[PDB]
């Protein structure tokens, strides 16, 4: 028993992509984490709080690609425990952009690892999926956020709430 | 005398392509075929033949396309012979099926050792052609396909004429 | 034996077969003549997009002849496509000579079938092929002949002037 | 010190990228000259000139985009002088035409040689940048450009000032 | 040789045109290295790229208009180098702006130059232009600058990160 549709879809691939299945759900959970800590009454930034929930519906959407194109391949799909976030409490919005960026770097390296994976073993579709879906948004979000952690800390956070406050209201209000 | 618009394209490439634009109008030449066995009135699944026919189509979409992509690179189209199909007669929807996901497989593998030959003479526009254009309509033709040919076998045919009756009716009428 | 067959020759059946090799054959033609006027040392934009339309047309003109087989009971045998005789076609005028020399020779064929079917006494068949093919194919045959007195009388081939502004006021639009 | 944003960009590439970007403003200042050499009222081709001035702006977007996708992965910019074209006086459409086939050939190149060096530094994400904005345009241009010459000459250009004229409206007019 | 429009077209004024072309494209072009540095991540004020995008767009249609009104006097365009700007790395906002205001003086001074040199060569048609299409534009230009290096200023920039943030967002956006 082996998949009808399966055709230059090598298993370490079909691993890789079921690890990058977990880290994407992985890094909607931290986002979910993220955008009700802003929610909290003892913090109450309410454009942070959508900021971040719209990142954790859309890792949710990379998830679910990814799980679609395991499918289209012939791969099977294994799930594993959506390890908790490193924290409960993100201090500030400044910091809340920082670690963002680190998940997102680390989701980054893990996809070039997986386009690196897929172009050694010739799977020139899996790694054109790849370009196509991840990598350039891999590289807005980066950017995006680095934007937002410059402008919070060009304007004195986190020692300013003022800052935190007004950049809520003029860059993530829209 | 060599083109005025050539650059970076191998002549082994432009062999290939002629040999992938044959292919591609095979793949068409069986797909209408199909068709109209199923406009038999002995075997009459409209449905059926309005899908192979599509398909057909579409098969020689794909071949002008890469007889437009020759022609872009700066070389130069040769047809061959479309060989008939190697059936008169299709069996049944589900063996029409079968043997659609067959032919799209056979196709995938030309296109793959297309890609092969593009990033072996460093012709990565020639690969990336082949991903944007080819690579993802295969691996969802071959997807579809083999969804077809589950539930095909999953209802009963090609034993009950009343499973590829109602999977004419409710799958491919939609 | 079909249910639904009633007075169709067995030589009308094998006819109709070869008539559909014949017509994909036309447009086998007419692809290679499209995408010769798309290279880069041709360039005649129109004159492509014209051979392209008869070139689907062509594949349509099949499909309703593999439809009227299964319509009368026949069965469809399929045959190679023969390739071209040409992959280079010289001239827009050349090209449409070869295309007018094509279509006098379908409508040879036709003209044989339909003398095969009133022989066999096949009334249906040989309406099927006066309203369907007979016209469409002196209407070809007519616009090809007055494409070819134009290039000619503007001086084509040797005026290469004649057939950019041919391909430009009458093939486009 | 290194950008936050920076990850598998290498200072090869980010080299590479400052270059193009003068290669591409080079590339849209030729055009710019040519565009105004067809308005002169001793040439007077008026969709010449709007052609050419239309693949100006064309190539300082081609720019444009180099310097988004720079600062998108952490390089930072570094502009150079613009060197005038090659001419003052591009003599005749035809030729004008033909130094422009031979302009969009060399930039081509310059971009498959960033292609070359984007995958030996294994950064897909600059190898599918590369083959999504520039590659197939570059390949585009250079087939209308020959399908320009072809019609030119064989309507009698440069000796043939009737052939210009005519060529200017019922080619670039349209 | 000379042109069969020209008239009352000196070589003074066709080679200040030239000049005036090129000084253009330099604008544009240092216009254009602001715009993108304020795009960097770690300066990221988008209307101050922007706004300064806007500025080379705009620079580029003068330096356009420039070389259409060579052609129509009957001179001929002779191209030069565009000098890169004379930095790299822009420091501040406010910066930017006391850059600009400093290149849109010295552009006006040559236009004013342009103007005399017209004038004492009795070109009216080519005094009018200038007033016309460049004076009144560049005292705009030179008010608005003002405006917005005496806003930042009086904000608090550049100590202020916050004043530039929300000069980008509340003037500039
Ligand atoms: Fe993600
Ligand atoms: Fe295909
Ligand atoms: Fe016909
Ligand atoms: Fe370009
Ligand atoms: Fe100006
Ligand atoms: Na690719
Ligand atoms: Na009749
Ligand atoms: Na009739
Ligand atoms: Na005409």
């Amino acid at each position: 028993s082996t998949s009808q549709v399966r055709q230059n879809y090598h298993q370490d691939s079909e691993a890789a992509i079921n690890r990058q299945i977990n880290l994407e759900l992985y890094a909607s959970y931290v986002y979910l984490s993220m955008s009700y800590y802003f929610d909290r009454d003892d913090v109450a930034l309410k454009n942070f709080a959508k900021y971040f929930l719209h990142q954790s519906h859309e890792e949710r959407e990379h998830a679910e690609k990814l799980m679609k194109l395991q499918n289209q391949r012939g791969g099977r799909i294994f799930l594993q425990d959506i390890q908790k976030p490193d924290e409960d409490d993100w201090e500030s919005g400044l910091n809340a952009m920082e670690a963002a960026l680190h998940l997102e770097k680390n989701v980054n390296q893990s996809l070039l690892e997986l386009h690196k994976l897929a172009t050694d073993k010739n799977d020139p579709h899996l790694a054109d999926f790849i370009e196509t879906h991840y990598l350039n948004e891999q590289v807005k979000a980066i950017k995006e956020l680095g934007d937002h952690v410059t402008n919070l800390r060009k304007m004195g956070a986190p020692e300013s709430g003022l800052a935190e406050y007004l950049f809520d209201k003029h860059t993530l209000g829209d």
